[PDB]
């Protein structure tokens, strides 16, 4: 192996700085980056929607460290002219923008997917970075079943996330890596802490043969949880040892902060078992705090729902400290 | 490993079959894909230009089994108005389509690339598919060096070509492969060799880990030649042993043929150097013709034109039956 | 990737020589590499029983184009004084030895095993080069099951088969590469052709990347054929279909042959599933042939020699698509 | 992928256990499993040699967490007739065995190696445990140069060194993971930097691959400096940001120490070398001690040669906690 330095220090710097910044203590990330079909519906009432979320009292500044923009949001304004990237930017926080185009099907596969999304991409980015964004989010889809996430799918979306990555730090952007293993199924607590483990172990290797720097990445997975068809209930504490576990297994220390995405969970199960996260005892060199879209926005009349939002971004930002209030077999040795 | 089938009998009976009438005995494949900056300047001249290739007379029939086309191409006429797929499929020829977009550079090598064009390209073969398409072709590059190709150059285009072939197949398109080797710097044969093995090696891996119908695929590949700036010269019985050992050590027979591309010989070398990989006395249980670009057009006011790429067709097709012409020296040297 | 050559032309010819012996037209292999505890039981029982196979009258000649022995047999002698591998090349055959050091299990997996004997391997083998064997055998053991072969249990039986194929290569021992899918199950013809497909790629990988000769190499795989307790019925002509179809997908033509081991199959089902993957008419850019044990000498002093010598007709028939 | 546990919880709560112990606060190795040709020479005075350092003054026994025997040391006994890993269990150390069989080379190649010793190897660790070890190492030896280490050869040693591993850890053993990258050469410093970081990603993943359970591991790696012929002068300080930055790419947390093998070093350039990885600024989540044969016993008349090595204990002692003048 012979190196052709894909950085120079100065762009390091640049990359570990925004990292840095988005997962400060007590800050997470608004995933506000629903496509139009998502987000269902009108350009004004999604613009409003946006604005309504961006322009929240500074009771939420401290709380935010980053949003992630949708590029038609990127290019609106609120009512004042201000464009929504000045705004977010005002308020201490990093403007993010979704770059993937959508999932699509593996032949071959029981209806895995890949993410597509890399044509031009650099060109994207460029364009972006110059309009204001300084990180990115690319998701990957895998789903547990009885034969799947086959090693075809965990390979491939672990590469395709791997260029994706590449390309962002080329450009001064920092990418999220986003492989997220869908809640469906009947499988139990150790059968998805089992794959995340498999997952991330591709993931890292792959990052690391395509030459990325992982202290100007940030990752975003789900936590570890039973399906959603599992019958058995695990309290909070089960499911931070696990997710913790399983982190613990995979994830270099250089990595700079892991943005948990919600999953199907409920505003509060998202910020109680973010909690837990952060209270669980064993060592955790990396920030864990949130990257929550509906996990934010649900209970979210302009000013009450404003409130609902604010409240939420008070709650886990008390989370992601460990500060959030609403024998053997049950040692870490059982994970 | 658990199957759920990708193709069903009758797809891949039809994507067999497509590519067995592309190497058909005789047969190549003209490569008029060249896009508009390569081909460099008028949609006019471009359009003249290829109605000159695709109009030639009926003696080039049993000579080209396919053609492939760029984008623009696919939707232009000839004269008398009829569409260029259908000069071709008239004069018993296949229609190819050009799919990828273009190499770009990956991060943290010297220089290297992967290719791009996966962005909506199954929507993209099943238009092409309706328009007269029945193949495709798809080119990653790869260069010698010091320290390439890396192993992330290999793995990366070995992977993209396997996922532009899936999608190809899953809309009734033979995919051609083409992982070209450059034939930039100073390497000798040996190391073209021993690239090239490594290479294929890795694009047979990519294929099989993501499920391709090798049958119903075709390879395009270098053939096995010494670098531009070597200056050690070498003879064409021994390019002929070092392609076709190349090729016996990677590619599984079930591949239906591997048309060569020409790289930067002339037009005469290319049919020399075709007819000595036909005539090498090791089992070859491949089609090996041509995928020819410059190596068919170079020489190709209308009528005198179209005779010259007559009579490289015509040469070309003698080559890949080798009916053509104008210790160390045995096979275990190599 | 960079060169540093693993073999001279001279090593290569020799490889290449040796491995185109063993399977020229007509001839396979006899396995007769069975372990003490596989045989059962004293010695000279063991060494009569070899005895009475490898001396066979020379009409089996033109069939036995190689002996695959156990390391005791190697050392000894038939009751005319000859020294085993001595009795073999007089009859035209070349000597292979059986150099792995059986199978142990993958923690972590659902019963799977890889196969061990590295260590010392190569030293072992400029010995029995000296002793007069020219091929080694080497047995990689896989199963069908809801979760298996799993990707660790593929990935490490290729890794081992390649540095076994390495080390034997460096001391002119042509190798056999054995990656047995087992038959057990009741799975159908065609996941065992999908398995044995994705097993073989992954073979080939590795031999690529441990920078394998080829041509001085052959494979010893399964046929492919139903799981033993599959409820469906299969015609010869489909077990040679799936079976050629599998090794057109992953064999490069470069291999100089492919003989098969014949599992859980009858004398005669053996030969019929072999002529019939003879008679396939698909191009077949390799010797098909047959390395049998059971199948050649379960039926089987006279007399007894007589049906291991029919038995060794019928296969070299076979393995030229001429057996009625 | 489906899981079929490799362990139980009491099976990976011994191994976790024996791990922390190992590498406990000031505490780290004495590596003293030279081969009968390596510390070359009679049987009696390797004995001896070997009853010197193991009977040192208890001074010492805060500063050694484990000892690594040689196969032959395992089986001898002190002068009062107590078997050697007694004397050390007595002491408050783990004992270990060295259990690979050595390097072979990988033909195809410019002289890269890989190792030898995986065959019998659960029936070895399961005697060795009985005869009273509980760790385990095994060394690969990797080689910097102009095309090396090549692809093969860090993908062939990351998979022998997870088969030793899944081999130990059923036996209730403890393994070291040495992947040695050499020194030799004129590489500079971020060299170093980089081709340990890509075979550590490779270590790991095949450890993965392989399901070993990483909080009953420890690592034995190089530490990342310049080639032995470089002509740029570098730092204790950069030396050791290019080591702990290689680290916390590549290794996960749960990873319970990291043992450094010395390398090379003398005994004063190692000891500052340890003590200024521990006073890197940056977030290590494992133990950064040392696992040290010739930089412990190179200047160790029986007690004026014992108080040598205790002096060096001391200093390594104080050096894995960043605490060492």
């Amino acid at each position: 192996p012979y190196q052709y330095p894909a950085l120079t220090p100065e762009q390091k710097k640049e990359l570990s700085d925004i990292a840095h910044r988005i997962v400060a203590p007590g800050k997470g990330i608004l995933a506000a980056d629903e496509s139009t079909g998502s987000i269902a519906n009108t350009e004004e009432n999604r613009r409003f929607y946006r604005q309504l979320l961006l322009t929240a009292d500074d009771r939420v500044n401290p709380c935010i460290g980053g949003v992630i923009l949708f590029h038609e949001t990127l290019y609106q304004k609120a009512d004042d002219g201000r464009p929504f990237p000045q705004v977010i930017k005002s308020k201490g926080g990093v403007v993010g923008i979704k770059v993937d185009k959508g999932v699509v099907p593996l032949a071959g596969t029981n209806g895995e997917t890949t993410t597509q999304g890399l044509d031009g991409l650099s060109e994207r980015c460029a364009q972006y970075k110059k309009d204001g964004a300084d990180f990115a989010k690319w998701r990957c889809v895998l789903k547990i079943g009885e034969h799947t996430p086959s090693a075809l799918a965990i390979m491939e979306n672990a590469n395709v996330l791997a260029r994706y990555a590449s390309i962002c730090q080329q450009n001064g952007i920092v990418p999220i890596v986003e492989p997220e293993i869908l809640p469906d199924g009947d499988h139990d607590l150790k059968r998805c802490q089992y794959v995340t483990e498999k997952v991330l172990a591709a993931v890292y290797k792959a990052l690391s043969d395509h030459h990325i720097y992982l202290e100007g990445t940030l990752l975003k997975p789900n936590m570890v949880t039973p399906g959603h068809a599992c019958t058995q209930k695990f309290s909070h504490e089960e499911i931070a040892m696990a997710t913790v576990t399983a982190l613990r297994r995979t994830v270099p220390p250089a990595v700079t902060g892991i943005t948990f995405l919600s999953g199907g969970q409920s505003e509060e199960e998202a910020s109680i078992n973010l909690n837990a996260i952060n209270k669980c005892p064993l060592l955790k060199p990396w920030a864990l705090t949130f990257s929550y879209g509906r996990a934010l926005q649900a209970s979210a009349n302009l000013k009450a729902a404003q409130e609902e939002y604010v409240k939420r971004a008070l709650a886990n930002s008390l989370a992601c400290q460990g500060k959030y209030t609403p024998s053997l077999f049950v040692s870490n040795h059982a994970y």
